[PDB]
């Protein structure tokens, strides 16, 4: 009643998922490793285990903190794996010194309890810094240093005894497949049988993925780390050789990190070249061969790339001048083109999982989550920054992986706003419609491999003419990075004449077949059993009634579909549904799923002189009796054949107009020359981000993930309940808006200025309730917009403290939509 | 009125555009039209290449009838696909997607060629009618078990199949279902030509483009200037290189990285006058004038292309 | 208002352009104005150098001011002017001829 399971790897991550699957009563599970058991070789037999857990990601510090509360528990002889000496970061610039103050709200927002530390009061704390470079601390008593070995040691033990198997010494060099599922995990002697392979095969992981043709997007990389020798300063004060008392050290400045070895200092050092690694010249470790000092982790120091780190440390912590290099090695771990994890069940394999580009910090975390995934259909904790299948096909190329990682590695401890993009490589993806863009002036951002326009420069010459009403106020500094008020000028023409938006990037799927109905039926929250022209907004749900997707339906014909959708994640997940239904079904139950997204493209028209645009190059009916509200038709514009779909994300008249690729120029330029007299202009996602926000209109994966159920996200409309079946129905039975102890609401700032930008935390009498998802200037509305999760005691009308930069700012409880609430520009 | 046979309409004009058209646009191509694509025919910015050519490739004057719709800038074009390289446009190129467990099935049925082939096999092959006329000549790459690219010569072509997708599908079992999609105006190819080929991808890609690495009329998937692509390697012109294929999206990356890696090289862009010439220097038959459903594949020459040993 | 020393207007603009503008737009200029001239402050189109650049090119990280209107970009195109060779317009500074028998 068990699954056989084999995890490649008895790292901290493979040996972590043993044990989390042990305590949910699975231990039918085979661990392989090529090195020896007690000591693999792999990054976690040369970590020193900085464990920082305040993150800007909300998955991640919870993975962070699920790691020191297992880390503190993992004892024997009276001594945990988790020496809780706190955790201190430094700055010593303005800019980081600001950004400790952003650092300090996602400790709050995320549950983790800490202080901005004086000057003074960081010398009380660190006294071996010199405080004439000091401009403030971030504290985290509750960050510290993980044993990471040791913790492998007693996982391996206590798994063990629960009867989980582990072959050291042991190679796996493919992977045995059948129907197009795992069936086994070959090595040198033979094959071990396997339901479930999950690859925690860290840096290797990349090569272990192309065993199954498999892309896994991490890059094994290099990254310095060294011991003193005995710090004169420092003598007699800890336990000998490894003790510690001072909480870990962070110098992000200079790109450094610190620890205490005894009497000796550890440092790592990020302020070197990226330092890819081909993990085919590594060579075969014999197990027997295997030491602290050797092994396939570790390479060669490189002193003179460690040297500007050598001067940095000596200025920060003088008494280290008294101290000289004792051994250093260049350590191989692994980077992702994103940063985040790679977690999830592969495209290519049924039963074939990963956990790979972990940091120890999350390693409980992640197998923490896995083991859900594993034994229930999914994880407690959103993976939507997590999953394998977040990537697009252009980012999972190496070269891609390769640049990306490095770049990220480059930056990894820089201070940067959540809006920066990469300067390379860039213009992989563009729509139909780029060269008229550039002709504008877009500026252009990127995501997924798309460019995509923020705001147009030619719409600046609007700037004079536009009524004062609609004028913003000035920005700071960081809520003006990547923002214009060109933008106020593309949402007033939105709300007042007509805009064509590029929605080519949204996430499009044909599912298509005899199936296709029966398929969408149970994966969606809708009856889609209606005529051919129903558009249809609709939840995917898991198990749990967890919010995985909102997408609309287009049902084109009979037996074919478009879906837009949110991401890879949902390709991925439709993929396979699909497979399952057509292998299990009749000659009657086959469906195709494609992404057809890069073949086409989509025009969003909006704005109340849509109807009189369109008019002029086309004879179709866009009256409300020709194209009724959610609904589409064909329709030929500028003599383009094109699926018209009547819906607006920026809340106004006017249609989705989707075409093939080779038609959108033609269909661009053609609306674009009916559109001079209504004064057309070409519109941003500056503006659409905050049109939608006036609308209420939910991001998935902000506003809403897995961790939400419909009701608690305001989307109880979407969710058929009378529907004879659908996944998450049985979860969700007797649950209401009203009722839900957690509520998405909308936040109206008060002073009319103060922007906020996302994961603030929010406050109610004091006390740190939500923090934000989403948020915008709202230019129709005149102030900034921002929602949250609060509780459901809180009300309509109540006020809340959104915390930015340290600052409490006021913000009201409000009704939403803040537009148009009886949708009179939607309908009719 | 009196028309000359490439006489264009002046309108509708632009209907359907590669990826690549910006490029064009800049480099000066003069576009000619067909089933609403806009068609390079050669390339102003190659103009410039005329004082450095061989004087055995300048031909003779044209008359005014003949010289209507061709420019001696078409041989400068021919000359550096026959000694440099070159960069064709062959989105326009019908381009069927034929998917399902049914699809070997089904091309077996239609096709001259025994199909049964490896996934990375390119064929060239004949739909017949039953009296032995040839419908079109097409080629088949298979790209996996169950899903087949086709090359095709129209519309015409793409009907027929879909017919007969329908009807093994309607009179089939459950293994026996075939879709068939034009994916034409949602990808794009660059045919990329001439003895200088491969030292130009070398320089883009960390695939092996090597005869070992892939051989003739073989496909396989590669990257180049960060843009997944399918590689077939055959050329309507004579010439070393591949077939690239590639979704719109992707297209423009596609062209700049070729573009930027061919400097060195010397590589142009070059239109269907030179094309068609150089087919015509191979002897490559053109379906609806070489031959119709009122020739047999031997009276054509295409003998080679009907494996008379199939079952079916 | 606070504004930093290079901020631009955003209308009117384009009034004065040099005869290489369109190669400019090609190149993704980023232009800030004076006297009515467009003048490029760097070029997107080289953004893609910096991968290549050696690390002892790289500048730090700048602050939110100081990063005002300025870009990485810069020290490639630095690079490449003492490395290689670079085309700078050079077109708005003032020209003036002076002629005539009483010029000297
Ligand atoms: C290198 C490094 C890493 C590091 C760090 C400093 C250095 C120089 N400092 C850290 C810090 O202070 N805080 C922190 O949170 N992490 C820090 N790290 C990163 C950390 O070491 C790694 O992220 C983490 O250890 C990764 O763990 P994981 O369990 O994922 O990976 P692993 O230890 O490498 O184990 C993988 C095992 O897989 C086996 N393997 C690989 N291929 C095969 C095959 N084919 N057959 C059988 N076994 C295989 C390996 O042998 C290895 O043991
Ligand atoms: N492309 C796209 N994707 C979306 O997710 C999306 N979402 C919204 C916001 N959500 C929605 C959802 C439902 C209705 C709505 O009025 N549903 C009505 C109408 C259904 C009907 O008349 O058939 C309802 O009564 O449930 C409007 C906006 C707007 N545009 C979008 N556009
Ligand atoms: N896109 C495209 N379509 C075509 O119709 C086309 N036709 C030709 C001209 N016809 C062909 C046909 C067969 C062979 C050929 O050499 N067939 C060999 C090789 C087969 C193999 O090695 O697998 C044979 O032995 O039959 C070459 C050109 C060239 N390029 C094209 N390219
Ligand atoms: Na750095």
């Amino acid at each position: 009643s068990t699954p056989r399971i084999v995890i490649i790897g008895a790292g901290i991550v493979g040996t972590n998922l043993a044990d989390e699957l042990v305590t949910r009563g699975w231990n039918n599970i085979t661990v392989l490793d090529q090195g020896p058991l007690n000591m693999p070789g792999g990054s976690t037999s040369h970590a020193p285990g900085l464990v920082f857990q305040t993150n800007p990601s909300k998955t991640m510090a919870s993975f962070a903190k699920y790691t020191v509360e297992k880390l503190l528990s993992l004892t024997e002889d009276g001594v945990s794996c988790f020496n809780q000496v706190g955790g201190l970061e430094v700055a010593t610039t303005e800019t980081r010194l600001a950004d400790l103050k952003r650092k300090l709200g996602y400790a709050a927002a995320w549950g983790i309890e800490g202080r901005l530390l004086s000057p003074a009061e960081c010398q009380e704390l660190y006294p071996l810094l010199d405080g004439e470079n000091i401009l403030g601390g971030l504290h985290v008593p509750s960050d510290g240093l993980a044993s990471a070995a040791r913790a492998v040691q007693l996982l391996i033990k206590r798994t063990e005894s629960a009867g989980v198997t582990y072959r050291g010494s042991t190679t796996v060099t493919g992977i045995e497949q059948s129907g197009g599922r795992v069936t086994g995990v070959q090595t040198a002697d033979g094959v071990i049988p396997a339901d479930i392979v999950v690859s925690c095969a860290g840096f290797w992981g990349a090569k272990i993925g192309a065993m199954i043709g498999m892309a896994v997007p991490l890059l094994p990389l290099a990254h310095q780390y060294v011991k003193t020798t005995p710090v004169p300063a420092q003598q007699g004060r800890n336990d000998q050789p490894n003790g510690a008392r001072l909480p870990i050290l962070r110098h992000q400045d200079q790109d450094l990190y610190y620890r205490e070895h005894g009497d000796r200092y550890g440092i790592g050092s990020y302020a070197h070249r990226p330092m890819p690694v081909d993990v085919d010249t590594l060579g075969a470790y014999a197990p027997e061969t295997v030491s602290e000092h050797h092994m396939p982790s570790r390479l060669d120091f490189t002193l003179e790339d460690f040297l500007p780190a050598w001067e940095a440390t000596k200025q920060l912590l003088p008494a280290l001048a008294d101290s000289e290099i004792e051994d250093g090695f260049n350590g191989i771990f692994s980077f992702t083109p994103d940063g985040g994890p790679l977690l999830g069940e592969s495209k290519e394999l049924d039963g074939f999982y990963v956990a790979e580009a972990v940091w120890v910090t999350h390693s409980a975390g992640v197998a923490k989550a896995m083991a859900e995934l594993l034994t229930t259909g999914r994880s407690e904790t959103d993976l939507g920054e997590c999953d394998i299948t977040r990537f697009e096909d252009v980012q999972l190329t190496p070269e891609y992986v390769s640049e990306t990682s490095q770049q990220n590695f480059v930056e990894i401890y820089d201070v940067l706003h959540p809006l920066q993009p990469r300067l390379s490589p860039r213009n992989l993806r563009v729509s139909p419609f780029h060269a008229r863009h550039k002709e504008l002036g877009a500026f252009f951002l990127e995501a997924g491999g798309w460019e995509r326009p923020y705001w147009f420069e030619a719409n600046a010459a609007l700037l004079k003419e536009m009524p004062a009403e609609w004028l913003p106020p000035a920005r700071d500094a960081w809520s003006g990075m990547f923002s214009s008020p060109i933008a106020a000028a593309e949402a007033w023409k939105t709300r007042t004449a007509v805009a064509m938006y590029d929605m080519t990037p949204l996430k499009r799927l044909e599912v298509s077949g005899p199936g296709a109905l029966k398929l969408l039926q149970e994966l969606t929250t809708a009856d889609l059993a209606k005529k051919p022209g129903a558009v249809t907004y609709t939840l995917l749900l898991d198990h749990a009634g967890g919010v995985r997707s909102d997408i609309t339906v287009a049902r084109l014909s009979e037996d074919t579909f478009q879906l837009g959708a949110n991401g890879n994640i949902d390709t991925a997940y439709f993929e396979r549904a699909a497979r399952h239904q057509t292998q299990s079904g009749s000659a009657t139950d086959w469906v195709q799923v494609r992404d057809t997204t890069g073949g086409t493209c989509c025009i969003g028209l909006w704005g109340p002189l849509a109807r009189d645009l369109v008019s002029k190059v086309s004879d179709d009916d866009f009256t409300n009796d020709g194209l009724k509200y959610f609904r589409a038709k064909n329709v030929v514009i500028g003599g383009i054949p094109v699926t018209a779909m009547r819906l607006s994300y920026v809340g106004e008249l006017g249609w989705e107009l989707y075409t093939s690729a080779d038609n959108g120029q033609r269909l661009w330029d053609a609306l674009w020359q009916a559109g001079q007299p209504f004064g057309v202009i070409a519109a941003g996602r500056a503006a659409f981000s905050s049109l939608r926000l006036e609308k209420g209109y939910r991001s998935w994966g902000t506003d809403m993930t897995t961790e939400h159920d419909p009701f608690e996200a305001g989307l109880g409309f979407a969710v058929k309940m009378a529907k004879e079946s659908f996944i998450g129905k049985g979860a969700l039975e007797g649950r209401t808006e009203e009722a839900s102890a957690r509520r998405l609401r909308c936040l109206t700032i008060d002073d009319g200025r103060s922007i906020v930008l996302g994961k603030e935390p929010v406050f109610y009498k004091e006390q740190a309730v939500g923090y934000v998802t989403s948020a915008a200037y709202g230019y129709t509305v005149a102030k900034p917009i921002a929602y949250s999760y609060l509780p459901g005691t809180v009300s309509v009308g109540d006020s809340v403290d959104i915390e930015y930069f340290g600052r409490r700012i006021t913000a009201t409880v409000t009704e939403d939509p803040l537009y148009d609430p009886k949708m009179t520009r939607l309908r009719g």
